[PDB]
Formats: C-alpha cells, sequence, structure tokens
C-alpha cells in the first residue's frame, strides 16, 4: 500500500488551517493503485496509510516524514507509486522527492531557541529548544492532542524549518517535551 496525501496544513495566511482533500474511501483506493491525480500545494501535507494518519513536510525539495508512519512505502503520485529517496530507520526518517506543485520550507539559519510546532489540526505550539533534537513544551499538551502530528514541522520565529517532529516524552499522558530530526540531520542524510 502507498502513502496517500489526504489534506494539507496551509501556512501562507494569518492563521494556520487544515484542509481535507481526500476521505477514507478515496484514501484506501489511492493507496492500492498508487495513482494520485490531485493537485499538490504547500509545505505540509496530511498523509495516510490504511491504518495510520500523520504529516509530511517539504524541505530542500524532499517531502519528509517519519519512518514509524510511512515504513518503506511508496507515495501515490500522478505517474503512479514513487519509491523513497531516503530511508534512515535510526533517525526515524524517510523522504520522497517533493511532489510537483509543492513548495519547500527554507532551512533556518537564525539559531533561534524559540520554536513552533505545527499540528495536524493546524495548532501552532511554542517549543523551547533544549538540545540538537529536543525541545521542551512551555505549555504542555496531552499526548492525544499531538497524536498524528509526527512528520510535521518545527519552525523558527521567522517561519524557517528547524526540524521534523518525531516523538514526544510522555508523562502520564501529557507531553512536556518533543523530539525532532533537525534540518541539519536532514542535510547530512542528503549529503552522505
Ligand atoms: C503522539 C505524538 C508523537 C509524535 C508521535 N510519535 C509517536 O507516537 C512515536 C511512535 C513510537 C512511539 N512514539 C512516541 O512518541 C513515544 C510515546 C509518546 C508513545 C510514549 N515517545 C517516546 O518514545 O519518547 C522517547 C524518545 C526518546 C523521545 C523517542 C525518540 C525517538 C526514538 C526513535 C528512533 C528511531 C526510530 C524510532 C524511534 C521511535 N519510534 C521509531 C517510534 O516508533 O516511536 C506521533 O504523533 N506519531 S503518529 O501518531 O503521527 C504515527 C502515525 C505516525
Ligand atoms: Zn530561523
Amino acid at each position: 500500500g502507498s502513502v496517500v496525501i489526504v489534506g494539507r496544513i496551509n501556512l501562507s495566511g494569518d492563521t494556520a488551517y487544515a484542509q481535507q482533500t481526500r476521505g477514507e474511501e478515496g484514501c484506501q483506493e489511492t493507496s492500492q493503485t498508487g495513482r494520485d491525480k490531485n493537485q499538490v500545494e504547500g509545505e505540509v501535507q496530511i498523509v495516510s496509510t490504511a491504518t495510520q494518519t500523520f504529516l509530511a513536510t517539504s524541505i530542500n525539495g524532499v517531502l519528509w516524514t517519519v519512518y514509524h508512519g510511512a515504513g518503506t512505502r511508496t507515495i501515490a503520485s500522478p505517474k503512479g507509486p514513487v519509491t523513497q529517496m531516503y530511508t534512515n530507520v535510526d533517525k526515524d526518517l524517510v523522504g520522497w522527492q517533493a511532489p510537483q506543485g509543492s513548495r519547500s520550507l527554507t532551512p533556518c539559519t537564525c539559531g533561534s531557541s524559540d520554536l513552533y510546532l505545527v499540528t495536524r489540526h493546524a495548532d501552532v505550539i511554542p517549543v523551547r529548544r533544549r538540545g540538537d533534537s529536543r525541545g521542551s513544551l512551555l505549555s504542555p499538551r496531552p499526548i492525544s492532542y499531538l497524536k498524528g502530528s509526527a512528520g510535521g514541522p518545527l519552525l523558527c520565529p521567522a517561519g524557517h524549518a528547524v526540524g521534523i517532529f518525531k516523538a514526544a516524552v510522555s508523562t502520564r499522558g501529557v507531553a512536556k517535551a518533543v523530539d525532532f530530526i533537525p534540518v541539519e540531520s536532514l542535510e547530512t542524510t542528503m549529503r552522505s
């Protein structure tokens, strides 16, 4: 089965919003065939397999997401199923060549420690960077609130890509910190 784009998180306006482009029946069918003729736009896609739904984010012309969501699956596209360009299970990372029509987030060079995590419901959650791949949640959210947002972007105050959300440190169902694949690690994967 292919990963299928079923919506987007629009970030170009004053407030973020989620848009649905495909339902359950459409997603199941598109997954089997791997032929998706829908127009792609924006930076953050909402994606699904048959069993899970999550996010994918374009950075440096590659559409990235989490391995624990996508496995080694192809992504459905206009020309049929497209094989993964990158697969790094140790980083919980996969990527495909960004679909035609998509736009990529610019890598952050600010070195800012105030970050912003975008969820699949288009919430923008402030995150304080605490290391290479960690940020603490200033204001926590329960785990159920963040569920399905893996593969989404962490952004800097200027709206650059800082990383890809992959996991949350859960304490009794509440997330106090988030873990992410930094953009620099994405670049390293693209290099060597
Ligand atoms: C709920 C919002 C979370 C973002 C999110 N991710 C998850 O739910 C991932 C999936 C799974 C568990 N997990 C966790 O976040 C767990 C948790 C909360 C369940 C308790 N936390 C944790 O382990 O902290 C420990 C920590 C050290 C921070 C992990 C670092 C990563 C270590 C690591 C390295 C290499 C490979 C792999 C891992 C972990 N890995 C494979 C893997 O499969 O993890 C999600 O929403 N997923 S989703 O619903 O969209 C799903 C459909 C895609
Ligand atoms: Zn920046």
